[PDB]
Parts: structure tokens; C-alpha cells; sequence
């Protein structure tokens, strides 16, 4: 049942953090996939031989997983919060929702550009992507419908914001701008990546945002934040050697792109 | 756990009602409740009798709670819709979550621009309204996190989409231009209401397509879904019944402003409503 309503009783709180977020995402996020011209990228991939067109398409199922999990697997974060009164912050995941629609959408209408819409490509998803994608983000997140504790909180944030966001899909578009802007190749597909990145920058402030007010609470979340970090540390690498060993381009870049990443975000969180 | 991802096995079918909606959605739905200008708005208020500004209120309690309501309990239909695999209907879903967000965001925009901002207007939520959007919409969405059978999506799209939406939200759009629109009141508040009514006929044709393609599989479900309408009416009316009960107490706002207000033509919209939404779903 509904006690009452935040915007009978008084208003939206108009300088909270997640309203201003929400307020730029919808000054921000504007451009829709459907608009993105793929005929070049259709031309690009026909002109690669068969390894090349290979070669490109492990990255392309990572994201199109991804972005597809992102999207069911934001809801419960968002039914805790609402269930919270935290209504800022349900406002702001509406536009965290609707990014990710659009960024499966985008995804989705390559692969169909290019004709490989009817190829399966689950056959590029090893042992620790699945960890990651097939299990341990979507546990994280359903642990939330019952159970809204700090520490389920921070869990969900962690492996959903700093971990599948802040560092795999943050290494995912460097690596598909070292490669393919470099090579001149699928330059639809590089619009959709920047349209995307400038999405997840906001993303991201959620993730700290959730964190950060939580560990504020008590120093010894700050330590759950690390070792949740750590726990999934070997799935991301995991997932990175897969990668880098099917690729045979500076892989060793790469790698330290993605290590880079991880103690970036674990750099954004203040035991303090 | 996930089994696997449509996109990486195959593609978004393109073809589908829900992403065709959701196309329309991106499309139609660029408004921003804070690009709206409501300085002329803050003046009309401030230039009413206190008699006259009561009058407003009780609809704009109405609006402001319904919106903060459908925001969140929309929430279970995407999941509901989410563990089924209907990943057009989630992607449309979420432009449904989105707009709610802006209904939410221009009520309250209008509230604090005008200097009602901190009243409390819950008194005009009498026991119907309550017994719907405190009660009734909630305890039926939030059933399919336990219970998504064809039963209780089909209550949950008629509660939430045909009664809230389809129902009293679409006769409140009315009664505000039949009321403000005429007096020349409010343009900012209009300008919200026609946006936040273009989008609604999104919200309103997910509710038919969730419907009608639950009876398509079994007829049964469409004496459902007139029954759990039926339920709903005399709350429906109740609220009603109660708002034009407040309107004829204070009529100074339409003396003023020569606005023959007529709530049995309000009355009775509210009653095609309900039967037109009726209608709008078949036995076959
Ligand atoms: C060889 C260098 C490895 C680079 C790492 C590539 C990782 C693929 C990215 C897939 C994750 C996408 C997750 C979506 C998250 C979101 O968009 O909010
Ligand atoms: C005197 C005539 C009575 C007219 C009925 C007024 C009803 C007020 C509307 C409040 C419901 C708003 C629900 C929002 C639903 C949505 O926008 O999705
Ligand atoms: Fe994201
Ligand atoms: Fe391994
Ligand atoms: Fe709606
Ligand atoms: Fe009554
Ligand atoms: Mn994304
Ligand atoms: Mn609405």
C-alpha cells in the first residue's frame, strides 16, 4: 500500500543529487539508434574476409549481452529505491532504463545491418563472462526484492555499476575506438558507441552516488565495496584473456586499459 | 539466471506491436516538464480569491498522486513482462516508466511554481480515491512478482491501464480543458497536460495489446477483464461523485470566469469513458 505521495504532501526535492542527474539525462539524452545511417557498416563488413568478420564479432556479443542484461536487471534497484521513498532516484533510473533500451536497440540494429542477425553468437560468452553476465549480476539484483540491506545495496551497485559498467563496458568502447576508428571501419556503429559512452558517464554517478552514501554510513562497507571488487576480479580478466587470445592492434594496451578501469573505480569510493 | 539474450541468439523482432510502439514513444515523446513556462501561471494564482484557487486543487491532488503512483508501480509489469522474455514490451516499457517520471515532474513543477508547493493536499483524497490508488493499483501490480498468471496480468493491465489511465486519467484531461482552457487560465499546466495526453495514448494501447493478447488465448479471460472493470466503478464514480460535490460547493472560479460548468457532461464522459474501454477489447 501507498502511505502517501511525496509530491501531494511537498514536491520532488529539487537539489537532490539523482533529480540534477535526472534532469542532464533528459538535457542529454536525446539521440535515438533508429536515426544511425548502418549502409556503410553493411558495406565495411561485407568487404572483410571471413576471419576479419570473425574477429569482430566477439566484442559485438559481449555488448549486445550486456546492454540486454543491463536492461532487465536494472528494475530491482529501482523497486528498492522506490520502495525506500527514495523518489529522485527512481526518476534518474527511468532515464538509466531507457539509455539501456536504446543501447540494445543500437546493437541489435547492427547485427542486423551487417547480416549476422540470425547468427547465434552465445558462442563468444566463456565460462567467466557467463559468471558474470549470466549469473552473478542478475543474483545480485533479484536479491533486492527481498533483501534491501546496506550491504545487498552496495553488492548490487558494485557488480552492476563499477564492475559490468565502470569496467568492462568502459574498456569495451576504448577498444572498439583503437580498433575500428583506427581502421576506418563501421563508423554508424562508432556513432552509436559515443552517443552510448556520454549515456554511461551518468550511469556511472549512480553507482558512486549509491555506493558512496552507503559506506558514509559505516566504514565497514567501504571493505565489503573492496572485496566485492576483488571477488569478481578474476571473471573480468578471465573474460579479457578470452578475448585477447581469439584476437590472434596492441592487446597489451588493451589489458592494461581494463586494469586501469578496475582501480579507477575503486578509486572513486571513499572509505572517508 | 539468465538462459541466454535474444540479441545475441537472434535479433529484436522489428515486426513486434510493442516495438513499433516503443519507436513511437522515441518519437513523440522529446517534451521536457522543465522547459515549460509557468510565470503566467504563478501570476493567474496569486490573482484568484482564495475561494477561487481551492477550486483547482482537488483535481490537481488527484493528478499529482496519480502519476507519483503509476511511476512506481509500473515497476512489477516490466519485471513480470522481463521474466516472460517480452523484450519489446520492456524496451517500450520503458519509455512508459519515463513519461510517468515527466507526469510526476510537471504536477510538481506546477505545485512549486505556484506557491502550493508546501500544502499538504492529501485532504482531498477522499475513501475511494484511496481505495484505488492507495490500495487497489498497488496490491494488483505488485502481485506479479509472486503471481504473473494470465488472471493477474489481465487486473493489473485493467486496473492500471483501463480504470487509472484509460478510465479517470483521460476524463481528468477533459474536465481540466473543459474548466481552465475556457477561463484562459493556467497555460503552462495545459501545455503539461497536452503533452502528458499524447503520451498517454501509448500507455492506454499497451494496456489494450496486454489485454487483448491474453483473451486471444483463452476467451475466458475477457469475462475477466469486464468483471474486474465492473469491480472498479463504483470507486471510480465514488471519486467522481466526490470531486463534483467539491465544484458545486465552490463555484466561484466558473461565476467568475462565466464557466457553465457542467459535471453531468463530466459525469457522463466518465461514463463513456469506461464503457469505450470496454469496448476496446474483444471476446475474440
Ligand atoms: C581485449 C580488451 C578487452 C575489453 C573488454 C570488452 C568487454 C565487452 C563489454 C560488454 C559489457 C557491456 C555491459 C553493459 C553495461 C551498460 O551498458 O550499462
Ligand atoms: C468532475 C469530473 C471528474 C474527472 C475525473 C478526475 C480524475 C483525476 C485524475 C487522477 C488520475 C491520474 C492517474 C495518472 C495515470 C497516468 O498518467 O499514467
Ligand atoms: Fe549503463
Ligand atoms: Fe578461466
Ligand atoms: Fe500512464
Ligand atoms: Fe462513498
Ligand atoms: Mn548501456
Ligand atoms: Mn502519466
Amino acid at each position: 500500500h501507498h502511505d502517501g505521495f511525496q509530491t501531494v504532501k511537498a514536491t520532488i526535492d529539487w537539489e537532490h543529487p539523482m533529480f540534477k542527474l535526472y534532469e542532464k539525462a533528459k538535457r542529454n539524452g536525446k539521440w535515438n539508434p533508429a536515426d544511425i545511417d548502418f549502409s556503410q557498416d553493411q558495406k565495411d563488413f561485407a568487404s572483410l574476409t571471413s576471419e576479419e568478420k570473425i574477429s569482430a564479432l566477439p566484442l559485438v556479443a559481449g555488448f549486445s549481452a550486456g546492454e540486454e542484461a543491463v536492461t532487465l536487471d536494472i528494475l530491482p534497484m529501482a523497486h528498492a529505491l522506490a520502495r525506500q521513498g527514495r523518489l529522485e532516484d527512481v526518476l534518474f533510473l527511468t532515464t538509466f532504463m531507457h539509455d539501456e533500451a536504446k543501447h540494445v536497440e543500437m546493437f541489435s540494429r547492427w547485427q542486423q545491418a551487417v547480416g549476422i542477425g540470425q547468427m547465434d553468437l552465445s558462442v563468444f560468452h566463456n565460462d567467466h563472462y557467463k559468471r558474470i553476465f549470466y549469473e552473478a549480476l542478475p543474483e545480485a539484483m533479484n536479491r533486492l526484492y527481498a533483501d534491501d540491506s546496506p550491504e545487498a545495496v552496495i553488492r548490487a551497485a558494485t557488480v552492476f555499476n563499477m564492475i559490468v559498467e565502470g569496467t568492462l563496458a568502459e574498456s569495451g568502447y576504448y577498444t572498439f575506438r583503437q580498433i575500428y576508428k583506427k581502421a576506418g571501419l563501421f563508423p554508424g556503429l562508432l556513432q552509436g558507441i559515443d552517443y552510448l559512452n556520454m549515456d554511461e558517464g551518468r550511469h556511472i554517478q549512480f553507482g558512486i552516488y549509491t555506493i558512496q552514501r552507503i559506506v558514509n554510513e559505516d566504514e565497514r562497507y567501504y571493505e565489503l565495496f573492496i572485496r566485492y571488487m576483488d571477488e569478481l576480479w578474476p571473471h573480468v580478466i578471465g573474460y579479457v584473456d578470452y578475448l585477447t587470445e581469439l584476437g590472434k592492434i596492441d592487446y597489451d594496451l588493451l589489458r592494461h586499459y581494463v586494469i586501469k578501469q578496475f582501480n579507477l573505480r575503486k578509486k572513486q569510493i571513499s572509505r572517508t
